[PDB]
């Protein structure tokens, strides 16, 4: 039911093999361990007590792998907020979460959270000098370690309980599946608040290996960091991978592994990263599997061009329609299992009693499987546009939408994009008149960036289905003109 | 609290992926999957059914391996017998594990057991048509999967309860101490009824890892097949280890580990390893923890030369005396933690409610831990001898020769041997004159041939306390040879 802390346990056998470089920073696994227990001492001083849940709302630095590894160490759920929401958006996140504490820093706005939460800077934490403390020197498998918000495919996100067991069976599942040597180093220049960039904090100490973080995604930053690191492995979605080769003809040498995950790639990119040699592990995972559950070798990329793979050892995976499951190259919907899977979702018993099918997680993906089990996801669903790797859920731009006092009826559906994949393009009607520029400073204080639509434009009516249903994916094709 | 499988998803995931060599002779992991389900169904023919246990007499062949395969398909406990027995001793164990079938073959007399157990013979078997039959198709975490004889302190061995998730945290916490690559392969020339080659078979199918599987250990042999086969991990003793360091001055340039484990190793020959660039790995583990739980890498092999290593993941090692914690380089008695220690023993209640402490296991041994938490196990057990890595129990030994008529007392204690490690030998308190070659001949009915002792002392009395109760390391002195 329990294992040691898997920080401490590291630096008790690997104390100097190096945990992270940031920057011109290196830090071992014995000074992560103490700068985790430092911050978890100052943060008991400040109140937190086992048992509570903090909020994290910080760019990747040092600093964030220390609050949650902290937070770890006192038996505290950890929030991990996505950085470019709106204050409107974090707020519901930080009351439906249950949060008492944000630990954030002086580049946001603490104050608009005072209200609910007790807000602690990272930095004047860390000046601040406390009695030390017994740490939690053991992670229990079922307690949830990790909560993050997303499937906001009614309106509003969903928090995804991850326990320490999915973490751990995560890291061990991906192991068995990439191998794992001591020469292996791992760029991460992707959030960490997304399981993409935090499932690697967890590979590091159990694994004992060294992640490479950055704070920003930049091509050229990244090859140079490669180069000075030794990078051997690194995780990105697809427009970071084809940012990548817009840069350079060839892969760095010391590049074992390029996780790519996130969404669907464009088949070109990926016949181009096997023309070239870049090895590309085309993965499926979501937060609910706390990352990747399924995943293709590149000797398998241009026999299998399309697949996402095949389920991590231990996991597993099955396609059915309406109950039933289907045969090979039928279409379904995608089911998962595995010790990786969630919890449940925090606070959604509605939404746990319809997600979940005799211990299977009905992912809202449709795909199928070949006749060698090989995975397909069949890019359909209209109830999520994914841009950049990020997820936008059309019934949430359409809520804020809708809230316009001009705005009678809202749709929302993903246009083609060369360089995100899709983006949300919104379709509109309206009581009165009201420009596009005038909406999108509406939605500005209401959605994050890439959620906020790219396009608008005006209907006389949606198209909708004999229940009154609107019909997403008909919204393109409908009279309408653009809204300027 | 169940996963798949190991070798139904193994052969989805890597069916072409060589899963055994064995005399040169290749099975896939699909060829290995269809085998062992050909073998589960013949099983259920013979009325083998979930919940049943089934002893497994064989030496290693690829036909041990299916049956092992095939028990977890048919949801069986699998009782793994050591074939040096004596079938005085294996008739105890057969009844104490509840089995109700020997699997076996003509190498072995099996009518002596059909009186307690429906006996099995694997060829025959394999010839027979069978239905079709639906396997367990998930391994159960918490199950017990395999069940070994061991630790005969009192006299009798107990059975080790071993679960699928023990064997899967020992291979996981392995690969993340070894580390794991698509090229690995490891050689297995240890008997499959220990741990220490029955882990292989699932680490085998959790990584994805051919196993080069030898029924007997030359080593001529051994180092063809390493070089024919590309083996990059073997396990040894030390006492096969030695033999290695005889034969060749140089380490196969394919092999990155030597797991050596079973007992402690003379530290000459650790020292001429790395010397040699033997990369040998020293390891502490027992049937009680499903095979390793503190390992030393190579590079500390000098600087910490004598230690065990440090514990693997997951896993934890502590010093108790007396109940009372043990400061860095204070001697006490070593007890273990994790998720690859041993459900408990079967049906010794006694045992295990002294055994089991807060969750954590006594093993029996004394330590210390220096102050950087490396184990160094301290060679002072009386209860314990182990010859060439197989483990002799005074308590069994003097219980067979109190047993005969002429022999009034008996103590059993190891002599150094250079060859074995420690060997027993045997002092008695005779009632009538008897020769150590009928003692001999008496033993060979009920003892396995390494446990015979090898020399035999007679005495007046034996070394004992107020209590009466006998001191083994006392016995060395003194006395005279009985021939
Ligand atoms: C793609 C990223 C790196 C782009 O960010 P960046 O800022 O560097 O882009 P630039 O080219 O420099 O241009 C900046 C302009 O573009 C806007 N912008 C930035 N991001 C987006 C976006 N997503 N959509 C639309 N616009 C975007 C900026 O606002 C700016 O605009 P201007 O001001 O100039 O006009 C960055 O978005 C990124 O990091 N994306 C990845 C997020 C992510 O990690 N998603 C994965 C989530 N899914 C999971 O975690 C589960 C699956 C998983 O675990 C996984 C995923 C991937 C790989 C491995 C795994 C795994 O299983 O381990
Ligand atoms: C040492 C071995 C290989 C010697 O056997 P072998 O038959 O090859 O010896 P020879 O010299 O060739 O034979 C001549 C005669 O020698 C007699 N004999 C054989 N063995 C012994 C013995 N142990 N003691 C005394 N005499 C012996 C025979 O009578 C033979 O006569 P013939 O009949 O041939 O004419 C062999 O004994 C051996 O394989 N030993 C190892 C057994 C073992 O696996 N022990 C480990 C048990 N412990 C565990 O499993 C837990 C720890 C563990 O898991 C581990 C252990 C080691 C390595 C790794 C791990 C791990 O953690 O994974
Ligand atoms: N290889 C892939 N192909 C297509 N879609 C993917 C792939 N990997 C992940 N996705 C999508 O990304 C989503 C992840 O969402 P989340 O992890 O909840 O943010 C999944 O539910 C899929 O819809
Ligand atoms: N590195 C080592 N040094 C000393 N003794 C060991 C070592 N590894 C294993 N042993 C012994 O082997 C025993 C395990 O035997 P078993 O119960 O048959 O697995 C332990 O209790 C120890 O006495
Ligand atoms: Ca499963
Ligand atoms: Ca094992
Ligand atoms: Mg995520
Ligand atoms: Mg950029
Ligand atoms: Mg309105
Ligand atoms: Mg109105
Ligand atoms: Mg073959
Ligand atoms: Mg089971
Ligand atoms: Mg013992
Ligand atoms: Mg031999
Ligand atoms: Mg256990
Ligand atoms: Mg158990
Ligand atoms: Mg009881
Ligand atoms: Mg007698
Ligand atoms: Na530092
Ligand atoms: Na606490
Ligand atoms: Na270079
Ligand atoms: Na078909
Ligand atoms: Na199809
Ligand atoms: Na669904
Ligand atoms: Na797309
Ligand atoms: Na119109
Ligand atoms: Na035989
Ligand atoms: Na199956
Ligand atoms: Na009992
Ligand atoms: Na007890
Ligand atoms: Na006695």
């Amino acid at each position: 039911t329990e294992q040691p802390n898997w920080l401490m346990q590291r630096a008790q056998l690997t104390p100097e093999r190096i945990a992270l470089i940031y920057e011109d920073q290196t830090v071992t696994f014995a000074e992560l361990f103490a700068a985790s227990k430092r911050m978890a001492e100052q943060l008991a001083a400040h109140s937190v007590r086992k048992g509570d849940t903090a909020a994290i709302l910080l760019q990747n630095r040092a600093e964030m792998v220390y609050a949650v590894h902290a937070c770890f160490l006192l038996g505290v759920k950890a929030v991990l907020l996505n950085t470019k929401l709106s204050t409107h958006e974090r707020l519901f996140q930080l009351e439906d979460s249950g949060s008492g504490f944000l630990l954030t820093d002086s580049s946001f706005e603490k104050k608009e959270y005072e209200h609910i939460v007790q807000t602690i800077d990272v930095d004047e934490l860390m000046k601040e000098a406390a009695e030390e403390i017994e740490i939690e020197a053991y992670m229990q498998m079922d307690a949830t370690a990790t909560l993050m918000y997303t499937s906001g495919t009614t309106g509003k996100p969903k928090g995804v309980q991850q326990t320490f067991g999915n973490h751990y069976f995560s890291a061990v599942s991906s192991a068995l599946n990439l191998g794992i040597t001591e020469q292996d180093r791992w760029l991460i220049a992707l959030p960490l608040f997304h399981i993409s960039g935090l499932s690697a904090l967890f590979k590091s100490v159990i694994y004992g290996m060294t992640v490479v973080l950055h704070q920003r995604f930049s091509v050229s930053d990244v090859l140079h960091s490669i180069n000075r690191h030794e990078v051997t492995m690194i995780s990105a979605v697809q427009t970071m991978l084809a940012s990548l080769l817009e840069e350079t003809n060839r892969c760095p040498e010391s590049i074992r592994c390029i996780l790519l995950g996130g969404g669907p790639a464009p088949l070109p990119l990926l016949e181009e990263c096997r023309e070239k040699g870049f090895p590309v592990f085309q993965s499926y995972g979501m937060t609910e599997t706390c990352s990747q559950i399924v995943t293709l070798s590149p000797e398998f990329s241009m026999e299998k061009l399309g697949s996402a793979g095949k389920p991590l050892f231990s996991c597993e995976i099955k396609i059915e329609r309406d109950g039933q499951v289907c045969e090979p190259y039928e279409h379904g919907e995608i089911m998962v299992k595995g010790p990786n899977v969630m919890k449940s979702y925090f606070n959604r018993e509605s939404a746990n009693e319809a997600s979940f099918q005799n211990g299977w997680l009905k992912t809202g993906d449709l795909g199928y499987l070949d006749n060698e089990g090989f995975l397909y996801v069949l890019d359909r669903r209209s109830d999520l546009i994914i841009s950049g790797g990020e997820n936008i859920y059309p019934a949430e731009v359409e809520s804020v939408l809708l809230s316009h006092p001009a705005v009678a009826e809202a749709g929302v559906s993903g246009a083609e994009d060369k360089k995100w994949g899709k983006v949300p393009h919104a379709y509109l009607v309206l009581h009165k008149p009201v420009s596009a520029g005038e909406l999108t400073d509406y939605c500005k204080e209401r959605l994050a960036k890439y959620k906020r639509p790219k396009k608008f434009f005006v209907l006389d009516r949606l198209p909708r289905n004999a229940s009154n249903k609107l019909l997403r994916n008909q919204l393109k094709d409908a009279r309408k003109g653009e809204l300027l």
